[PDB]
């Protein structure tokens, strides 16, 4: 079969995706923003990244077998809007508009419940056969977890926990008011590493064997002027932490910078100040989740976990869940956010329609890529000069050990938000100043960030002190005693790394520079920073490479098969 998942809609949404199934296989799969350039893909249908997969599968609408959405649209508007007003060919000519995308009749439309979807989009591509489904998010249609049971094909939910109570949206409202901005949890993770913790409970959660009770907030609350409970957990969560934390709420401040000749946004406070709240708001989340994730191994009585929903992209997290004596393995896709709903939502048709589908296999690079031709055009629109290097991947990895930064445009872009090297900005791991560099100097952001590094998979049980895949740096482990100290740029001092793991398979150039690399330095190990402009997304095209390339201080571009330096 041939399914088009989706996730996006014109009114108060976020993480526009659109992913394309054929016969069980990824064909495409694309996140909106990285064609608007507008991060997030705010408050729109997946317009570009639908027609992009589309455009690389070579198919239209009238080939579709289905139409998935990842979430329960038609129920959201009924309970929450006063009713759903759309016909199913309404619908489509929303999120796939004809003028975009021409069909001489509607496929079938089907709309998955959310957290479905989230967990479809871990199980299904893991290559496992069974196990315990542990999703956390912000919110779904109702509930803000759901533990299930996947075994046989099939995903059978245990049970849920209600909106009021999510971790994902406690997580946000302490992001936001740490002046870092919900947007931006990520950050929080970060920062929370530099934090010292005193009461996990914050004197709001209660922790349990099986998760978590939050006595803050009614379990039951729901906002009768919306369609989720983020506000209802806002006002609750933010007056809480301003009577029990030192700090009042961090403030934005919007002034006119001389030097920038705009309005700029800024914070009142450094957001660093709050690294206590970080790090404490981190350990209750962690305390939270492994309670939980012990709960749903043990009533399935599996020893393998799949977990999804966005708080799954806390890779710090995640390592402390790998190493718990519940769990033997662990599988979460690079899509674990609402990104992967539309890749979700259609595996679960996929299946439903008696499709098998195959495992991701170690790789998110499923976005568009550009032939030398399109590169040339791109390069030869700016006038700039260019070599076509004998071999590149030799070129790059000596630029690498030399101390040098380095664009690293090729192939298809990977999905989520991690550079994988298909658009990554590449560094040295040996060299203990490239942090402060890449930070400070390069892309002028927060001293407190890390960066993470990418090496052979052929030696990471020697690097590593376990021997498994890690191909989408979604989870943080340490190294050996032999590395503890060779990699400063990319490995903390208590020995954690949050590595990416490549095979030639799912890499041929990127594991032949590797190569290259470790012929020169010892180690076939890189820093690897995503490839983009200070809060903007991923570089997509060659021109929005080139122009990011143009816009910060790194040595060269390896774009295709062509090198420019500055
Ligand atoms: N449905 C819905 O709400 O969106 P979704 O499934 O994409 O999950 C979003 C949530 O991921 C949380 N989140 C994202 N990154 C995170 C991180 N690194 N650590 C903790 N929480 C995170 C964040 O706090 C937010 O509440
Ligand atoms: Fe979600």
């Amino acid at each position: 079969m041939r399914v088009l998942g989706l996730n996006g809609w014109p009114r108060d949404f976020n993480d526009a995706s659109a992913a394309l199934l054929v016969d069980g296989r990824i064909a495409a799969f694309a996140e909106e923003e990285r064609f608007t350039r507008k991060k997030h893909g705010y408050n729109t249908a997946p317009v570009q990244a639908a027609a992009f997969c589309l455009a690389q599968a070579g198919l239209t609408v009238d080939d579709l077998d289905a139409v998935a959405f990842g979430w329960d649209l038609p129920a959201m508007y009924r309970e929450r809007l006063g009713g759903w007003p759309h016909s199913d060919s309404e619908a489509l000519d929303i999120l796939l508009p004809r003028d975009v995308f021409p069909r001489r009749t509607d496929p079938p439309l089907h709309f998955v419940q959310h957290h479905l979807a989230h967990a479809a989009s871990a199980y299904y591509f893991s290559g496992e056969d069974r196990g315990a489904v542990l999703i956390v998010d912000g919110q779904g249609e109702e509930e803000c977890v759901t533990l299930a049971h996947a075994e046989g094909g099939k995903i059978t939910v245990l049970d849920t926990v209600p909106g009021a109570w999510s971790l994902g949206f406690f997580y946000e409202h302490v992001s936001e008011y740490t002046g870092l901005g919900g947007d931006n949890p990520g950050k929080l993770m970060g920062l929370a590493a530099h934090g010292t913790t005193v009461d996990e409970t914050l004197s709001a959660f209660a922790f349990d064997s099986d998760g978590y009770r939050l006595n803050l907030i009614d379990p039951q609350a729901r906002d009768p002027e919306d369609w989720d409970e983020y506000s209802v957990t806002e006002r609750a969560w933010f007056a809480h932490l301003e009577r029990i934390y030192r700090l009042p709420p961090n403030e934005f401040v919007r002034r006119y910078d001389p030097a920038k000749g705009r309005v700029v946004r800024d914070t009142r406070r450094d957001p660093y100040e709050y690294r206590d709240l970080a790090a404490t708001a981190q350990a209750a989340l962690e305390r939270a989740v492994f309670g939980l994730a012990d709960s749903v191994l043990a009533r399935t009585g599996e020893r393998t976990l799949f977990v999804a929903g966005g708080v799954g992209l806390n890779a710090t997290m995640n390592g402390k869940l790998l190493t718990r004596s519940t769990v033997d393995k662990m599988f979460v896709p690079p899509v674990a956010s609402d990104i992967g709903v539309s890749l979700g939502a259609a595996a679960a048709v996929a299946v439903e329609l008696g499709d098998r589908i195959a495992p991701m296999g170690d790789t998110a690079a499923w976005g568009p890529e550009f032939s030398p031709d399109q590169v040339r055009a791109a390069l030869d629109r700016t006038g700039l000069a260019y070599r076509e290097p004998a071999n590149l991947e030799r070129e790059v990895a000596a630029l690498i050990a030399s101390g040098k930064v380095v664009g690293w445009a090729q192939g298809r872009g990977e999905v989520g938000p991690r550079a994988l090297g298909q658009r990554s900005l590449l560094g040295s791991a040996h060299s203990p100043t490239m942090r402060d560099h890449i930070n400070l100097r390069v892309k002028d952001r927060e001293w407190w960030r890390p960066f993470a590094p990418s090496m052979l998979r052929s030696v990471s049980d020697q690097v590593l002190e376990v021997d498994a895949d890690f191909p989408y740096m979604i989870m943080t482990t340490k190294v050996r005693a032999a590395y503890a100290e060779r990699l400063p740029s990319v490995v903390h001092e208590d020995w954690s790394t949050r590595p990416q793991t490549v095979t030639e398979a799912s890499n041929p150039r990127y594991h032949r520079m590797l190569t290259e690399l470790g012929d020169l330095v010892g180690d076939p190990v890189c820093l690897n920073t995503s490839f983009n402009d200070r809060g903007e997304p991923i570089v997509s095209s060659p021109a929005d490479a080139l122009l990011t390339f143009s816009r910060l201080p790194i040595d060269a571009l390896a774009v295709g098969p062509y090198l420019v330096t500055k």
